[PDB]
């Protein structure tokens, strides 16, 4: 798809990455593993935690690519950041379950598509983000919220 290619180019243009439906899911679940309980990790340590556990099952995982995944979450305003002179990152309380964090994640990607002027329907979103046709109403719901006049 040209559509997919333009979307991911748009995502990369903003310092972010989507690693693919299977890999991104596991990445996000590992972010949760580290931050569920409100632990406060630097970006370095968060990336390290996730790459460490992701790479065994998805060997192409890197500090660079997972940094770009975390940046996507940062851009989605998922973190409470405590600055210091090296900042520490906490998952906002409202996003400490997978479905909630994943929803904010997807929504940020839909915002990016909107910025990039890319018109994408829910069945396409379901393919792009989940690699199935079982997430249409999830994506449609995200779209509805972003399309308030």
């Amino acid at each position: 798809q040209q559509l997919s290619s333009n979307l991911w180019a748009a995502v990369r243009a903003r310092g972010c990455q989507f690693l693919g439906p299977a890999m991104q899911e596991e990445a996000l679940k590992l972010v949760l593993l580290a931050l569920e309980d409100g632990s406060a990790l630097s970006r370095k340590v968060l990336v390290l935690f996730v790459v460490q556990r992701l790479e065994p099952r998805f060997p192409q995982a890197s500090k660079t690519s997972i940094g770009h995944v975390v940046q996507l979450l940062y851009r989605a305003s998922c973190f409470k950041v405590t600055k210091r002179d090296s900042s520490l990152m906490q998952l906002k309380e409202e996003f400490r379950t997978y479905e909630a964090l994943r929803r904010e994640h997807d929504s940020q990607i839909v915002q990016i598509a909107m910025e990039a002027g890319l018109r994408i329907a829910p069945d396409q979103w379901s393919s792009l983000l989940y690699g199935d046709q079982s997430h249409k109403s999830h994506m449609q719901s995200i779209i509805d919220k972003l399309q308030t006049p």
